[PDB]
């Protein structure tokens, strides 16, 4: 290519102009296989200039000047500087050095984690640039190990200043898209460390039925398998292939009740200790692999050995498969040794996501996060973060901050996994995120005391719990057509705010506030609640324009930081003027699709939503007051548009226009009713609420309100009055 | 051997089930001699299997399977998984890596050490396996340094279990069995880093003979040479082997007079600045090292050297063994720099171990821990520790954890060494855990205020000492029988609860609480008492069976983990239903063997006790409430019989049977006096004192006494009533 320049020992790629690949090799022998991180360097042709001399060569794009002063590759003979002024002396990388700026990315896992852990580099910075350095093996052409690269230095330097959208985009183009997520994937997921009957279990899945929280996931954990009954000579029960007979005596008719159920099915998978000599598949496995059966010869977990790999995928889980399991929760905490020098969990994560495609479209994995480039094997499980309000803040910035990696399908587990502390108030604060994470999956640990069921809590929290579970279900829309656009465009579900607002020095101070989707923005509560006020809290920073809350209508007019107040069974989330979501309207209905979407409307601006789904794209348009639905694809589907208060249709099939210019526009959020609420749920002085509620009703001029306030002893109180107060402004 | 196996360029030799010798040699040469740890590779033939392939070999023994895939050994190609299930996944051993589970061993010193400090790896393992590097260099056969092993990797692997007291002795028959100490090692030592001169020690040793201490050692400290006397030009006084001629102007007569009073005597030795040209030694040694001193050349500090070892064991500690010095204090502090790349402390305590046997049978040094093996060279000397509660919190757990690296005569300066703070408390306390510690050493830093002389202290603290080391002359006879158990046998005196106990999580969980020898269990109080009590306290686990105070008689049902108060003068020891403790009756008179011991029974199983001596073996047996003693030999000793309470049979000769269950099973120890007691001095309200006796005395039911207690507003208290109540129940 025009795009490729050698200079001395070094190959310099100009991918974009804001993308070049980096190489050293001894033999003067190039790298162009494939990586376990990178999928493809093809990509169009683009415009630079070089100055080469006879000791040096620059390398100048739009963004950068890449310098290279010949001979081994060092911090003096390699470096770059960005053209952006993003500050003052942070403009340069040097080959080896790490700058500030990193946005970060990811880790492998929450395992053990209580509260923060230190992340990864991503290829986002606030000062322009990153490297991302491709250490990994190379790949054959069918995707097995092929050994060690001949481009024994091979780097990619990010140079895209805060366009952090475009370098994501680029980076998928290297690195691979996102698959394509089944529907199933998004709806909610039931989970629990806890030796179920087949009879017990099927009891709780029709009891979620019974208590209208609809469900899309069945996990079945560790206890499925053989654990107590397994001799000590073989070490512990960890790994299991082989149904406990007590607990699962006809597993294909109980996976088949789960089908009929409409639920997906996955078991734990503990691989470490491979197939040993009690295992029911272990005779087919030791003829495969020509062990010796009378000395009980184990098959150890070694995914570098194709001879492993197909008994495993094809005598250890086949048979499990044949029996309905529909996809592999891969739970592997033993460690990154293989004689390849591969981390076994990229071994896992890449050989089962591919074969898990064999048996079902689009199918998915369950396993931790095994390095850039492993977004090709969705879901990610964070595993074992320890139950505790410090781990509940954590998780939102954790979350969006995946996406400057790529890693887009993070699945915690919800409400925590182990140890730590009861908090009813933390379990239901934690459902609410993971209702607005891009996987919600309820588990836990193995103790009596930490199942996530709703009805496990008192009358409220319990009601709270279903009303968002509901909603998760009635997300499911907007989720699947997100999903599709990560597939296609290569944009993530769940967005730093830096992303839409990077120039915002707001947008960098928010750190668990996050875009979710295009048309809605969340800022979680992870503290818990001031007991004085009833209410826990988060500071919000609104971008300019006019934002609404998106169950009360409270609106906010932008470009302000102000700490907002919610009861424990409210979470902010907010939505523009123009904003269109729709929802199902029939979330408990088991259906591939929805029968009914509800088109919410948030009403002074135009809009518009481009509904994807399997076979259908719709589009609901929002203009000059005008709302218009249409299809590719007719369709029985009956629609309900709710333009903000008031339900306008009710289940009108196929395309149509509807006016709103002559409807109410005005949602019912009132200061004073809001006001009377405040004051009520508050455990303070009811001589304090007499006056406040006399005082703002009396005083007629906003600024004079304001000052009221101000004089107040209680210093949350009055930033709740005044988030009231600002929005009633 | 059918126990080797070669495999590749490495070699697997099966010692034991549980213990496999694992080597790499490049040159095709494995190492045969003995190393600095290793003295002993022969083992009975053992059974196993193998399974041998052309790429890989697998070793199984009853405990472990031993993988290895040739190649250079790595994590990947070298590892083993356990047949235990001790953990769920960590039973699996990498080479070069480490895994969870180890329960320490010991480290070299405690210098500086203001409570805690990190320890090195034991071979004991909760999950049941350790490695043991030997890195040492191979020794001749007499027993010098040879150089480099032709193994340049050769490990221990010990896959025992739980089975800790077989790993111990199995390390014993690898690395040699600790030599038996000499009865004198077991007494008292007086030591006092303090400028006495020849007639000043005398003195104190009659002091202490008029106050009725009885010592065994005489240790003089550096003061005993040159130190401000030495001129500037050739350094500091801290290294010294010249008499100071004022404080001891004829030292053979002064040790004389030690030697009449029974004692041994030992000198510290600072070995660091070699022989200077001011030492009285130093012409001779000049000529035997061809040294020129006209320039004064010093005879620096060598242990790698011959020439040097032999001048400084015949001209330069010679001439003061000859003077009557019977043993060396190595007080080493000077690094681990040497030519050889021998630590330098492993040269002095082998070379000086030997060399003392020449003068003396079964002769010690006093020098700090040399690493794996350097129990060969008793005995143990941990050094410079700061005067502090936390010191003393950390020793019992420090002295019993160094058994797991069979390191189990640790001498430990009782009370502290330096810094600190005074607190007469604290000493007591110290001196109640040394009586019950291998080696019982009085010794302090170079304050004017911290002499561990009892009648430094008050009246009260001053008895209690006095008492507590007149103890320790009364358990030498089962401490010298425990001594040639350790020698023979490989049984630590200081065992962890979980040596007798690896199954119960509460001996994991109590970590200052030991067995000492076979009869008695200690739980040292290491925390400043409660002065509304006026009593210290710590959580004792009582095994199952019914135990007893080894002093008061107060009993306790186990198994329970129950909080015990004590006064500061008395601590808690406990002996099972059946225990037999034989004790000197005459601990005060100066006699090479007691002629009188008092064998204490505790009543209400059978039992028995080995007596263990220079020239006779005792055996006492309770069985069926029928008490015999029985000797190999006779002798003219005097027998005296306790059971529980009562002194049955004073001064009996010879051989002889005596039928207790005629007689009072049951000790004095009652609830109400020693609640009268409790309550008379604790610090609280009168009215408080008046309530709990009244209501303790008239509430009849147990359950309504304990319910009582319960409402105390007093939370320690409450413990301290719990604990009498439980032990009336």
């Amino acid at each position: 290519n025009n795009n490729i320049i050698k200079f001395d020992k070094a190959r310099f790629t100009v991918l974009t102009e804001h993308l070049i690949r980096i190489e050293y090799s001894e033999t003067g022998e190039f790298e162009e296989r494939m990586t376990q991180m990178v999928q493809n360097r093809e990509f169009s042709e683009v415009n630079f200039d070089i100055i080469e001399k006879e000791e040096t060569i620059e390398i100048i794009t739009s963004t950068v000047h890449l310098y290279y002063n010949g001979g081994e590759f060092t911090n003096a003979s390699l470096f770059a500087d960005v053209k952006f002024n993003f500050s003052v002396y942070s403009n340069r990388w040097y080959f080896g050095e790490k700058s500030d700026g990193n946005l970060k990315g990811t880790t492998r896992t929450l395992d053990m984690i209580d509260g923060e852990c230190p992340l990864e580099d991503g290829i986002m910075s606030k000062n322009g640039f990153a490297v991302l350095a491709d250490k990994g093996k190379v790949l054959t052409e069918v995707g097995d190990i092929a050994g060690n690269s001949v481009s024994t230095i091979d780097l990619y330097l990010f140079a895209y200043g805060r366009d952090y959208r475009q370098a994501l985009k680029d980076f998928y183009q290297l690195t691979g898209n996102t698959p394509k997520l089944p529907r199933f994937a998004l709806g909610n997921w039931w989970s629990r460390y806890y030796d179920y009957s087949d009879k017990s279990y099927l009891a709780l899945m029709d009891k979620f039925t019974d208590k209208k929280v609809p469900l899309s996931v069945s996990v079945i954990d560790m206890d499925w398998h053989k654990v107590s009954e397994v001799p000590s000579r073989f070490g512990s029960g960890w790994t299991g292939y082989s149904w406990n007979k007590k607990l699962f005596p006809n597993p294909e008719n109980f996976i088949d009740e789960l089908h009929q159920r409409k639920l997906k099915v996955t078991l734990n998978d503990h691989p470490a200790d491979g197939i040993r000599a009690f295992e029911d598949p272990y005779p087919q496995v030791a003829q495969t692999l020509d062990l010796n059966t009378e000395l009980e010869e184990a098959a150890k977990f070694d995914f570098d050995n194709l001879k492993f790999r197909k008994a495993y995928f094809e005598e250890v889980h086949g048979p499990l498969e044949k029996e309905g399991v529909d996809f592999w929760w891969i739970d592997w905490q033993q460690g990154a040794i293989s004689k390849s020098g591969v981390d076994p969990l990229w071994l896992l994560n890449h050989y089962q996501y591919q074969n898990a495609q064999k048996k079902h479209k689009n199918n998915i994995i369950l396993s931790r996060y095994a390095g850039p480039g492993s977004h090709r094997y969705p879901l990610g499980f964070s595993g074992d973060s320890v139950i505790s309000w410090a781990s509940l803040d954590f998780q939102p910035y954790f979350t969006s901050t995946a996406s400057n990696i790529g890693y887009t399908w993070w699945s915690h587990d919800i409400g925590g996994h182990m140890q730590g502390y009861k908090d009813a108030e933390l379990s239901l604060r934690w459902l609410q995120f993971g209702v607005f994470s891009p996987i919600n999956r309820l588990h836990s640990s193995k103790s009596e005391f930490t199942s996530k069921e709703p009805w496990h809590f008192d009358a409220v929290i319990e009601q709270s719990m279903i009303d968002f579970l509901q909603l998760r279900h009635q997300l499911i829309p907007y989720l699947y057509s997100a999903n599709l656009i990560t597939a296609s465009e290569g944009r993530a579900l769940v967005e730093p705010l830096y992303y839409e607002y990077p120039m915002e020095e707001e947008a960098y101070q928010h750190r668990n506030q996050y875009l979710f989707g295009e048309q809605l923005m969340v800022a979680p509560i992870t503290e818990k609640m001031n007991s004085l006020l009833q209410m826990g809290s988060v500071e919000v920073w609104f971008p300019e324009g006019t934002w609404y809350d998106f169950f009360s209508g409270q609106p906010y007019d932008g470009k302000v930081s102000l700490k907002v107040y919610r009861e424990i069974t409210e979470m902010p989330v907010f939505a523009k003027a123009g904003a269109i979501i729709p929802l199902d309207k029939n979330p408990l209905k088991k259906e591939e699709i929805p029968s009914e979407i509800i088109w919410k409307i948030f009403p002074g601006a135009d809009g518009e939503y481009l509904l994807l789904e399997e076979d259908n794209e719709t589009k609901a348009e929002f203009v000059n007051g005008i709302f218009t639905v249409t299809s590719k694809k007719e369709s029985s589907r009956k629609h309900t548009i709710i333009y903000g208060e008031h339900e306008i249709v009710s289940a009108k099939r196929g395309e149509f226009s509807i006016d709103l210019n002559g409807k109410e526009e005005n949602f019912d959020w009132n200061f004073s009713t809001a006001l009377f609420r405040r004051l009520d749920i508050a455990e303070i002085s009811y001589e304090q609420k007499d006056e406040i509620l006399q005082q703002l009703s009396l005083i007629e001029e906003h600024e004079k309100q304001v000052a009221f306030i101000k004089t107040n002893e209680n210093q949350e109180l009055q930033n709740s009055l005044f988030e009231l107060l600002y929005s009633g402004k």
